[PDB]
């Protein structure tokens, strides 16, 4: 598989190798704020990241992943729409070539400059590979980024990017606190969906925060200096690594807030 984001291998082509691309619960989606309904059944959301143990940062040719130690319940997501306990495994971003695009989810068709995905897996399935085979295997916390003031807690990430410019490069990335990437409010929208890249598995409960975080133009500029290519290959800047909104089909988006 040679999928990517270009004219020749991008989202419009993915269905040929991954027919689920045209499935019934694909992500991302547009969040129509007028039609999303408040749900009183949602329990309070619990983001418990005090004991998170970051390990490494990896350019995988599609994004960069900050990976965590998930060999025990160190950083977990619970509550909201979720039954049981979901362990943080990694986070990554999707972003644009320009400040007016880059997010995967949209809000009333508005695109943000970037979107953060904090990936968690349901511990009842024992390991991540088993969890992605289940309809309730993953919970992804999605956070929008807008350009304005710098986000202090993002700067350690920005500053290591020079060391992982190209596909396959990694760097030690210990002692990073993901709490510094969250907005003040945990108000959210939730719906059942999918991974947003191949293999496009329909295994995700999406929890998308309403409040964006602000990052500086200089911060997002540094994301845009990354490369899709490997070392020694022609330079292809890592920009516009987002999938557009997909059909909602037979789903409702629930709001946690009145
Ligand atoms: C086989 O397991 C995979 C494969 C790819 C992704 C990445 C991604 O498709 N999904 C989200 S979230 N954004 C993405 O880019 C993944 O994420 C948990 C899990
Ligand atoms: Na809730
Ligand atoms: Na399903
Ligand atoms: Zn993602």
């Amino acid at each position: 598989h040679h999928w990517g984001y270009g004219k020749h291998n991008g989202p419009e082509h993915w269905h040929k190798d991954f027919p689920i691309a045209k499935g019934e619960r694909q992500s991302p989606v547009d969040i129509d704020t007028h039609t999303a309904k408040y749900d009183p059944s949602l329990k309070p959301l619990s983001v418990s990241y005090d004991q998170a143990t970051s390990l490494r940062i990896l350019n995988n040719g599609h994004a960069f992943n900050v990976e965590f130690d998930d060999s025990q319940d160190k950083a977990v997501l619970k509550g909201g729409p979720l039954d049981g306990t979901y362990r943080l495994i990694q986070f990554h971003f999707h972003w644009g070539s320009l400040d007016g695009q880059g997010s995967e989810h949209t809000v009333d068709k508005k695109k943000y400059a970037a979107e953060l995905h904090l990936v968690h897996w349901n511990t009842k399935y024992g390991d991540f590979g088993k969890a992605v085979q289940q309809p309730d295997g993953l919970a992804v916390l999605g956070i929008f980024l807008k350009v304005g003031s710098a986000k202090p807690g993002l700067q350690k990430v920005v500053d290591v990017l020079d060391s992982i410019k190209t596909k396959g490069k990694s760097a030690d990335f210990t002692n990073f606190d993901p709490r510094g990437l969250l907005p003040e409010s945990l108000d959210y929208w939730t719906y059942p969906g999918s991974l947003t890249t191949p293999p496009l598995l329909e295994c995700v409960t999406w929890i998308v925060l309403k409040e964006p975080i602000s990052v500086s133009s200089e911060q997002v500029l540094k994301f845009r200096k990354l490369n899709f290519n490997g070392e020694g290959e022609p330079e292809e800047l890592m920009v516009d690594n987002w999938r557009p909104a997909q059909p909602l089909k037979n789903r409702q988006i629930k709001a946690s807030f009145k």
